[PDB]
């Protein structure tokens, strides 16, 4: 409304000097009161969708309870580039619930193909999103060849509009049962890989959650985040970017700098 307006300035200038598109989209969940930064356009989710397909894994285990228990077996071929915790347990596997916190955790990659696997595929994930009315997400492929970030490919792609709204129903709204919901809360509150993005813009004495993604190609990196203050209501943001150019570098700092901006047009400071 007039804090989107306040801040259009600001973030020019910022993903000018970044050299591609910056998009933000951060709710306060108290007022109600947004900021929007090229909040509809579709950017590529990389390793973000781990977070919901986490989400989406705890979604089914309210029905079949003893889901996240299931030991999941696999061999050398399901050990894509970057699982980093998978590797270490090729020769005795791992649970469901491993999986899904090393998924978000650590953002790994045979993790992600395993669990996909368990949901449907691609198309399963999906599925769970729009169950939860997002029309916008879409996961297409796997690991890694979501990752191909193609200008105008809307394949593996969503908003931060629409990441943010999914992600406010799914950690602080009734999409997931209070437990499954406390559980997808603290696998974010406990994500090692976010610690230069959104983290960076949230003082030390203020709880925040948060799923990563960085696709290698095309200025694509992203961090969505459910950020607590204290004294006032929860902050939900996403922060996508990507570039022109295959060969473009991503910038925590510009998602760090794009968090600030945010926070800053919600005036939480
Ligand atoms: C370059 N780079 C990072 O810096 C951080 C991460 C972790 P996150 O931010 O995604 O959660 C990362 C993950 C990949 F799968 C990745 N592949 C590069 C080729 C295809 C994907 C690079 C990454």
């Amino acid at each position: 409304h007039m804090l989107t307006n306040l801040v259009a300035e600001p973030f020019a200038k910022l993903e000018q000097d970044f050299g591609g598109s910056i998009g933000v989209y951060a709710m306060d969940t108290g007022s109600g009161a947004t900021v929007s930064y090229r909040a509809e356009e579709r950017f590529p989710l990389c390793s973000s969708f781990k977070g919901f397909l986490a989400a989406a894994v705890l979604a089914r285990s309210q029905q079949q309870a003893g889901l996240l228990d299931t030991p999941i077996r696999y061999g050398k071929n399901a050990l894509v580039p970057w699982s980093p915790i998978s590797e270490k347990y090729l020769t005795t596997g791992m649970t469901v619930a491993e999986l899904s916190a090393a998924a978000v955790q650590y953002s790994d990659n045979a993790a992600a193909n395993l669990l996909l696997k368990e949901l449907g595929g691609p198309a399963g994930l999906t599925a769970f999103m729009r169950s939860i009315g997002d029309t916008t997400f879409r996961l297409d492929r796997w690991e890694l060849e979501l990752n191909s970030a193609i200008p105008g490919d809307a394949r593996d792609t969503s908003s931060p509009r629409a990441v943010t709204e999914s992600l406010q129903k799914l950690t602080l709204g009734s999409a997931l049962a209070a437990p499954q919901r406390q559980q997808f809360v603290d696998w974010l509150k406990g994500n090692t890989t976010g610690n230069h993005r959104i983290r960076a813009a949230v003082p030390a004495d203020w709880a925040v959650g948060d799923k990563t993604g960085t696709c290698g190609v095309y200025g694509t990196a992203n961090d969505y985040a459910v950020v607590w203050p204290t004294g006032r209501a929860p902050i939900v943001l996403a922060v996508y970017t990507r570039a022109p150019n295959k060969d473009d570098k991503h910038s925590e700092a510009v998602i760090a700098a794009a968090a600030r901006l945010a926070l800053e047009g919600l005036g939480v400071n």
